[PDB]
């Protein structure tokens, strides 16, 4: 079955499972002269960093902005994983929260998706042939000792402590049916908390009415498998963020308006809002999808001569009929597949299969302060069980309850400079 590599942040340079990574995004201007950095292949094609997330324009600067704060609940620290013993941490808790996902069919069957699922190649001489939007180099000494193949590079966080996010390498493939690598800025020990209504905690006996909005803390595995979705999206060259849905009016417009959500927020997080899209926006999207991979099919995979094993990767990606230079699209194969990465994954079904918590809506309607949580302490945070152990009275959500023992309040300053943790 699918494994995971664990691994040690001493773990000796082997060339195989750790190595010295040039950046993906080496040859931007912002980015002269960062790395090489330690990596780790947790998961074929699906590499950890333990280096925080510095390579694009927003992410540049991980100091205390200088410019008016507009997220409320960031928090700002930026010496926050430049010791060794900081990088192992949260190596150990991406390992773990990788192997809580894996725990369950539905997460270990999204982790072999996109371990598998590597974008189009480009042809040269008729052989499907590697480039950068399908590997990292190790590099030592200034020269480049190999090129291997990812799919997903997983970082810590940019200048937000508590945030996560998805980026895409190529802005063309990510939207045209080849796909793109990706890299995720993940952060498994600072969260953002949410509310939720609850009616099974400590309350005053002259409170009539008990159920009420209480605060949760996410499960980790929950932000992590959100980001995981956006990844499969990416892989697909399905992705196309300037899209937004208007909730007042039910339709797709290509600005953002008063009461508005990018489209694909939207499916990634699932939930209620999800349920109302009308058949004409499902249509439209399925059917650019199709005519992205005929395109493809007809124009690049129909110019392989040559028989390789990437070419065994992408007719098990791609749903195809046919033989060598005269492959079509498997129709009713594809739109099943397709239902399924923009339909059925998302964070809010995932969750209901973990019994994870998760809040109602993608947008929050306020801004909550950080926590800071050890998940790598089994008497807290379990992989099998989250937060949510049945043997400690805490399962139905009860584990994430923000009032449980193991959150620990961090301390800022109005400018959002991180200060302390409060043990
Ligand atoms: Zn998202």
């Amino acid at each position: 079955k699918l494994e995971i590599n664990k691994f040690n942040y001493n773990d000796p340079i082997d060339g195989i499972n750790v190595i010295t990574m040039r950046p993906p995004r080496h040859s931007d201007k912002i980015n002269k002269g960062k790395g090489p950095f330690k990596a780790f292949q947790v998961i074929k094609n699906i590499w950890i960093v333990p280096e925080r997330y510095n390579f694009t324009n927003n992410t540049n600067d991980l100091n205390i902005p200088s410019e008016p704060i507009m997220e409320a609940d960031a928090i700002y620290n930026p010496n926050y994983l430049n010791t060794p013993s900081e990088k192992d941490e949260f190596l150990q808790g991406v390992i773990k929260v990788l192997e809580r996902i894996k725990s369950k069919p539905e997460g270990e069957k999204l982790l072999e998706l996109i371990s598998s699922s590597i974008p189009l190649p480009l042809v040269s001489n008729g052989a499907l042939t590697l480039s950068d939007n399908e590997t990292i180099a190790y590099q030592e000494n200034n020269n480049i000792v190999s090129n291997l193949q990812a799919n997903l590079v997983i970082y810590g966080p940019g200048p937000d402590i508590a945030n996560n996010a998805t980026y895409g390498l190529y802005s063309t493939p990510i939207s045209n049916g080849e796909g793109t690598l990706s890299e995720v800025s993940f952060s498994p020990f600072y969260l953002k908390p949410f509310d939720e209504s609850y009616g099974n905690y400590r309350s005053l006996v002259n409170i009539v009415n008990k159920f009420v909005k209480r605060e949760f803390a996410p499960d980790p595995a929950s932000t992590l498998m959100h980001e995981l979705v956006h990844v499969t999206h990416n892989l697909y060259g399905i992705s196309n963020r300037n899209f937004y849905y208007n909730f007042d009016t039910g339709k797709i417009e290509t600005s953002r308006q008063q009461n508005s959500l990018i489209f694909e927020e939207l499916l990634t997080f699932g939930g209620i809002d999800s349920k109302a899209i009308s058949s004409l926006i499902i249509k439209k999207i399925i059917e650019t999808a199709k005519n992205n991979y005929t395109t493809l099919i007809s124009e690049r995979l129909n110019t392989v001569t040559v028989e390789n094993d990437l070419l065994k990767y992408i007719k098990n990606k791609i749903p195809v009929q046919g033989r060598l230079g005269n492959f079509k699209l498997d129709t009713a194969e594809f739109e099943k597949k397709l239902n399924t990465i923009l339909f059925v994954l998302n964070e809010s079904n995932l969750a209901q299969r973990f019994s994870i918590l998760v809040r109602k809506h993608y947008l929050k309607e306020r801004p909550i302060d950080p926590i800071y949580v050890n998940i790598l302490d089994d008497n807290s945070y379990s992989t099998l069980e989250g937060f949510n152990i049945s043997s400690q009275g805490s399962n139905d959500f009860q584990g994430q309850l923000l009032e449980s023992s193991y959150f620990e309040k961090i301390e800022s300053n109005a400018l959002r400079a991180f200060i302390k943790i409060c043990p």
